[PDB]
């Protein structure tokens, strides 16, 4: 993680001090108004002092306040700068100096809701924003709370691949990578989270684009980020190499590729027959944007032992290449099996690997990472398989095998997580099924379901959360802290131990406009089932103080010796001690919601719910509410309607651990919004 400070630079939007304080919120970092920083210093506002003291003066002082941050505060800081700063000369040399000596100027690119001043002091800015910034990301507006979440996670993915805070993971079990075909996304716009189920990265096909200027290519990038924080593979492919970019056309495609860095985009792919000049250029300047290096034998003639091959991949190791790429033509089925004798003699490097044509879809279904997909709203020239084919012919080969997952408890019969994943296994084309089984006692379901050929996974609710424990022979961190299991796979000479029920709480939160780490602190109202699992996700979001509400205090007391004394559980004693809780913005009920709210737990909640409304951590006060039933509880009715808070039901709870869970069972990314629908539907 980079502890170098952030300066974001752009057009002015009515709440682009929100997302710099976001960002800072994200980062740990301070935020900085440099405009509010002028100001105070001047004792005047902006506008009065332009009037009365001209342009050209508050320019100058504008960049004597630039000058005085970008050295003062180098580090920690998130320096806001006001929009007209690339007016200046002087300011605008500040920038491009603060990213030649390793910082980032970021460039937030707004629509402002696409008085035609606005458009025109941006067509006066719009090269100077560019100029000046080595970072550029689109804040699209949104309509649907699922597009800003997908925008949300693609910012925080991006933000940590620019800082080097973390690269992309390249996937080690078996990916796929849905294949993006169309000459304008615009024209598919509402079927991208359908196209992307069963992704694990999506490739955007630039060159298949109507428009390869930089305009439109970023405008591309923006439909996506709306849509999937699935990591882009930013692919430019040339005419030589079966797509349609010229090949002679080698500064438009050294441009293109050096966009998709600036874009934070996760991999950019090179062509292997590239100008090596073009190919060292990008790697050097990749930065934490990984490489995918690229060859295909289009005419199709060569066999897999041919040196081509060998030469090929020697190349792409010796350009450190992250992936290497090698793409043949099957003209029998014995081309595949020939590639699996090359795959077993290349591991240097991770490899995708396939061979082209319906000879080679073998070669593809046994193919381990980035494997291309298409779907049936896409163009699909070089016939790649959906995700439903590809996940059909491994069950029919024996790479999957029909295995049985359950949900154990008492009561059992109202459990809506079959739905869930029964839906999920639909939808991605799986051989699995998802049961229910009442039980009281862990040994029954030991004889039953887990020592069973076709066991795949357990679901566990009340009352055998810690009674399955003693099966696990590897437990989560979570689950050892938490005490209870919630989740158990077979493993290699065990079973797996994990905890789920805090990832539904901050996953909740995340996906409701809370930044995943956070410096604000939380509080958990009540004991209830999901108490401890509240504390660990708020602790795990980076809660500084974790303060506890409760009508009895000796249950509280208790809490605090089960938790590390490094969490800084907190007892609000008094209505007093509520009052002065600091910067709680998060806030989990565990109270039954059958019953209203009263007595000195009530008179604590009002307060605290009183001092989240100004804080400037760059998203609404959030509070999540445990219960399932009923839908709007009475802390939910309070927090929203008297204190304005966003407000999160028990039932988005539910879904977000099953999501996890789902992943653990099955390796897969569950179809979102298939699941919630399915947890959801009556
Ligand atoms: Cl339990
Ligand atoms: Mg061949």
């Amino acid at each position: 993680s980079s502890d170098k400070s952030i300066i974001v630079i752009g057009m002015r939007g009515t709440g682009k001090s929100t997302l710099s304080e976001w960002l800072a919120s994200f980062l740990g970092f301070k935020m900085l108004d440099m405009d509010k920083y002028l100001e105070e210093k001047l004792g005047t506002g902006i506008k009065s002092l332009i009037k009365a003291k001209g342009w050209e003066y508050f320019r100058q002082e504008e960049a004597i306040v630039a000058k005085e941050c970008f050295t003062k505060f180098s580090k920690g800081y998130v320096l806001s700068t006001g929009g007209g700063i690339v007016e200046g000369e002087d300011a605008r040399q500040q920038l491009k100096s603060y990213a030649d000596n390793g910082g980032i100027v970021l460039h937030l690119h707004r629509d402002l809701d696409e008085s035609s001043e606005v458009q025109e002091v941006w067509l006066r800015r719009e090269k100077w924003y560019h100029e000046c910034s080595n970072y550029h990301f689109y804040s699209s507006h949104c309509s649907t709370e699922d597009e800003f979440n997908h925008l949300r996670r693609s910012f925080v993915n991006y933000i940590k691949l620019i800082t080097g805070a973390e690269r992309p993971v390249v996937p080690v079990g078996r990916s796929a990578a849905v294949v993006l075909t169309s000459p304008d996304l615009n024209e598919v716009v509402r079927d991208l989270e359908s196209i992307t189920i069963g992704a694990d990265a999506v490739e955007l096909r630039v060159d298949l684009f109507k428009d390869t200027s930089a305009e439109f290519v970023a405008a591309q990038i923006a439909v996506i980020r709306k849509h999937a924080d699935l990591p882009i593979i930013y692919t430019v492919r040339t005419m030589s190499q079966g797509g349609k970019f010229p090949d002679e056309n080698v500064d438009e495609l050294k441009s293109l590729l050096l966009l998709g860095i600036r874009l934070g985009v996760a991999y950019v792919d090179l062509q292997l027959t590239a100008p090596n000049e073009l190919i060292e250029e990008i790697s050097s300047k990749k930065g934490f944007t990984r490489v995918i290096g690229t060859y295909q034998d289009i005419n199709g003639e060569l066999k897999w032992n041919n040196v081509e091959w060998k030469n090929k991949y020697n190349q792409g190791v010796s350009m450190n290449a992250d992936i290497v790429r090698l793409v043949g033509k099957a003209n029998s089925i014995q081309d595949n099996l020939d590639l699996e004798n090359f795959k077993k003699q290349n591991t240097l490097k991770p490899l995708i690997a396939f061979n082209l044509g319906s000879q080679g879809k073998l070669s593809q279904v046994l193919n381990g990472t980035f494997t291309p997909i298409s779907h049936k709203l896409l163009p699909n020239d070089e016939g790649f398989l959906t995700i439903g084919e590809l996940n059909q012919t491994y069950f029919d080969i024996g790479g999957f095998t029909a295995k049985k997952f359950w949900v154990i408890g008492s009561p059992i019969e109202h459990s809506r997580s079959p739905n869930l994943h029964n839906a999920g296994y639909k939808a991605l084309n799986l051989p699995y099924q998802f049961g229910r089984f009442e039980a009281t006692d862990v040994d029954v379901v030991y004889d039953n379901l887990i020592n069973k050929p076709d066991f795949g996974g357990l679901a566990i609710t009340m009352p055998l959360k810690l009674d399955i424990m003693k099966f696990a022979t590897k437990l989560s961190d979570a689950a050892e802290t938490i005490g209870a299991v919630n989740t158990l796979i077979p493993i290699e000479g065990g079973y797996f131990g994990d905890n789920t029920d805090w990832v539904g709480i901050s996953n909740s939160f995340i996906r409701a406009g809370v930044p995943p780490k956070l410096s604000s602190n939380g509080l958990v109202v009540g004991t209830g089932g999901t108490s401890r699992a509240a504390i660990y996700a708020l602790h795990q979001m980076g809660c500084a103080k974790i303060y506890l509400v409760n009508r009895t205090a000796a249950k509280l007391e208790e809490l605090v010796k089960s938790f590390p004394k490094d969490y800084n559980l907190e007892i609000v004693e008094t209505e007093q001690q509520a009052d002065k809780a600091s910067k709680v913005l998060l806030v989990v009920s565990c109270i039954p919601a059958d019953k209203p709210l009263d007595g000195e737990v009530l008179k604590k909640i009002e307060r605290i719910l009183s001092n989240g409304s100004e804080q400037s951590a760059g998203f609404k006060p959030t509070l999540l509410e445990a219960s399932y039933k009923p839908r709007v509880t009475p802390i939910m009715k309070l927090a929203e309607e008297q204190y304005k808070w966003k407000v999160i039901p028990g039932v988005e709870m539910l879904v977000n651990q099953g999501d996890r869970q789902f992943k653990l069972h099955t390796g897969f990314i569950a179809p979102y919004e298939i699941i919630h629908r399915a947890l959801l539907e009556e």
